[PDB]
C-alpha cells in the first residue's frame, strides 16, 4: 500500500489571473487551461491575492469581486486552492510579467515619510513592500502595517467563507516581503543588482536604524553602526573585508549585526503569523510562509547572499532551523523553492549549491515537526527537472507498506501558461504528476486538515535561536529518484 507516498501537486496561476484593473477577464482561457490540469490529475492551484488590486481605492475599501469569480471557477473545476496574501508589488523580481503595485494611498504616506520603505546604504528606497520597521507604527491613516495585513486577511475570510467551508481554499500563504518572500530586497534586479552579486543589507530606513541603535545600546555599545566594509550589490565576497574568508562577519560586531538583521525578519514573521492565526482560527487550512532560495554563495564561508537576504546561515549556524522553530507554535508550514535545480546546472562563479540548500531547509523544517512544501525556482519543462523535484519530494524514495520517513507535504509548479499544457511539455508534466502521486489517481480526500488551533505561547528570540547550534547534518537524500518520469 503506497498511498502514504502521494505528494500533492499544485500549479501557480498566471500573475494576472485577475487583471491589473481588478477584473476577472481571462476566465474562459483559464477554464480551458484548468481542464488540461484536471486531465493531468493536479490537486489544485495557487494564486496571488494582490493587496494593490483589492484595497486599491482607499482604507478598508475592499473589492473582492474579481477574486470571488476566480475562486468560483476553480471550485467548479474540482480543484483546491492555495491563496497567497500578496502584500507586495508584482514587477521588479525575476519572471515578473505584469505590474501591480501596493495600494497608491499607502504609497502616498511615503511622500511625507519615505522611511516606510526598505532603504539601502545609498539611500535608495524600494517601493515594493513596507519595511518591517513600520509593522507596529500607526502611520497609515491611524493603522500600522500589521493592522492593515490583519484587516485584509479578516475581510478575505469573511468574503471567502463559503470557499473555506466547502474545502476549496486549503492553504493561506502569508506574504512577508518582496515577491511574497520572508526576506529583505537585497538583490534588486532592475535597480543595480545582477546575478550572482552578493547583494546589500537593506536596513537603512530610519525605523530600522533607530531599532539597531536601541539594540546596540542595550548591550552597552551605543556607538556601533552598521558595517561599512560590505562593498556593493555586484561585488563578490573577496572584494570586501566583511564577507571575505576570515573577514569581519566573524567579529563580535559582525555577529551582533547579522543576528539583529536576521532576528528582525524572524520577529516580523512571528508577529504577522500570530495575527493570521487569529484570523483563520477554526478553519481547515494551513498557514504557510515562503522562504527565498538564495543558492548563490552557499559554497563560500560567508554565505554572503543569504546574509544580505536576511538568512544568517553559516557552516556552524543553522539560519533556517531558527525560522522553522519560530513557525512551530503557529503550526505553520515552510514553502521553499529550488526543488528542480541540480548543482551541475549552475555556473561555477556563482558558488551555488541549491541541492544542499534544499536539503538543509527541508531537514530543518522536519526537525521542528513542520510540514514542508516546495516550488521550482525557474521555468522548466524537461524530464530531468521533474526527476530532481521527485527526488526532493521523497528523499528516501517509496515506502512500499506505509508513509515514507520524510516527504514534501506538497509541491507547487511555477507556473501555468499555454506553453505548459500543450505538446511535449504537457506530456512530461502529466507523467510527473503521476509519479508525484506514486502512480495513483488523484485523491480529493488526501491530507485532510483539522480546524486550525490557536498558536502556542510566544517564545523569545533567545529561545528561537537555540535552534541555530549545533548545526546538524541533513537527513540523507537519494542521488536520484526511484520513480522517475521515464
Ligand atoms: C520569489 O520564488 C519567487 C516567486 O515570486 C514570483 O511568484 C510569486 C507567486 O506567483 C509572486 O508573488 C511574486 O511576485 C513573483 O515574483
Amino acid at each position: 500500500n503506497v498511498k502514504g507516498n502521494y505528494v500533492q501537486v499544485y500549479v501557480m496561476l498566471p500573475l494576472d489571473a485577475v487583471s491589473v484593473n481588478n477584473r476577472f477577464e481571462k476566465g474562459d482561457e483559464l477554464r480551458a487551461q484548468l481542464r488540461k490540469l484536471v486531465e493531468a490529475g493536479v490537486d489544485g492551484v495557487m494564486v496571488d491575492v494582490w493587496w494593490g488590486l483589492v484595497e486599491g481605492k482607499g482604507p478598508k475599501a475592499y473589492d473582492w469581486s474579481a477574486y470571488k469569480q476566480l475562486f468560483e471557477l476553480v471550485q467548479k473545476a474540482g480543484l483546491k486552492l492555495q491563496a497567497i496574501m500578496s502584500f507586495h508589488q508584482c514587477g521588479g523580481n525575476v519572471g515578473d510579467a505584469v505590474n501591480i503595485p501596493i495600494p497608491q494611498w499607502v504609497r502616498d504616506v511615503g511622500t511625507r515619510d519615505p522611511d516606510i520603505f526598505y532603504t539601502d546604504g545609498h539611500g535608495t528606497r524600494n517601493i515594493e513592500y513596507l519595511t518591517l520597521g513600520v509593522d507596529n507604527q500607526p502611520l497609515f491613516h491611524g493603522r500600522s502595517a500589521v493592522q492593515m495585513y490583519a484587516d485584509y486577511m479578516t475581510s478575505f475570510r469573511e468574503n471567502m467563507k463559503e470557499f473555506l467551508d466547502a474545502g476549496v481554499i486549503v492553504d493561506i500563504e502569508v506574504g512577508l516581503g518582496p515577491a511574497g518572500e520572508m526576506r529583505y530586497p537585497s538583490y534588486p534586479q532592475s535597480h543595480g543588482w545582477s546575478f550572482p552579486g552578493i547583494g546589500e543589507f537593506i536596513c537603512y530606513d530610519k525605523y530600522l536604524q533607530a531599532d539597531f541603535k536601541a539594540a546596540a545600546a542595550a548591550v552597552g555599545h551605543p556607538e556601533w553602526e552598521f558595517p561599512n566594509d560590505v562593498g556593493q550589490y555586484n561585488d563578490t565576497p573577496e572584494r570586501t573585508q566583511f564577507f571575505r574568508d576570515n573577514g569581519t562577519y566573524l567579529s563580535e560586531k559582525g555577529r551582533f549585526f547579522l543576528a539583529w538583521y536576521s532576528n528582525n525578519l524572524i520577529k516580523h514573521g512571528d508577529r504577522i503569523l500570530d495575527e493570521a492565526n487569529k484570523v483563520f482560527l477554526g478553519y481547515k487550512v494551513q498557514l504557510a510562509i515562503k522562504i527565498s532560495g538564495i543558492h548563490w554563495w552557499y559554497k563560500v564561508p560567508s554565505h554572503a547572499a543569504e546574509l544580505t537576504a536576511g538568512y544568517y546561515n553559516l557552516h556552524d549556524r543553522d539560519g533556517y532551523r531558527t525560522i522553522a522553530r519560530m513557525l512551530k507554535r503557529h503550526r505553520a508550514s515552510i514553502n521553499f523553492t529550488c526543488a528542480e535545480m541540480r548543482d551541475s546546472e549552475q555556473s561555477s562563479q556563482a558558488m551555488s549549491a541549491p541541492e544542499e540548500l534544499v536539503q538543509q531547509v527541508l531537514s530543518a523544517g522536519w526537525r521542528e515537526g513542520l510540514n514542508v512544501a516546495c516550488e521550482n525556482a525557474l521555468p522548466r519543462y524537461d524530464p530531468t527537472a521533474y526527476n530532481t523535484i521527485l527526488r526532493n519530494a521523497r528523499p528516501h524514495g517509496i515506502n512500499q507498506s506505509g508513509p515514507p520517513e520524510h516527504k514534501l507535504f506538497g509541491f507547487t509548479y511555477l507556473r501555468l501558461s499555454n506553453q505548459l499544457v500543450e505538446g511535449q511539455n504537457y506530456a512530461n508534466f502529466k507523467t510527473f504528476v503521476d509519479r508525484m502521486h506514486a502512480n495513483l489517481p488523484r485523491d480529493p480526500y488526501v491530507d485532510p486538515m483539522a480546524p486550525l488551533p490557536r498558536s502556542g505561547p510566544e517564545i523569545s528570540i533567545e529561545m528561537i535561536l537555540q535552534a541555530a547550534q549545533p548545526k546538524l547534518q541533513p537527513f540523507p537524500f537519494q542521488e536520484h529518484t526511484d520513480l522517475p518520469v521515464g
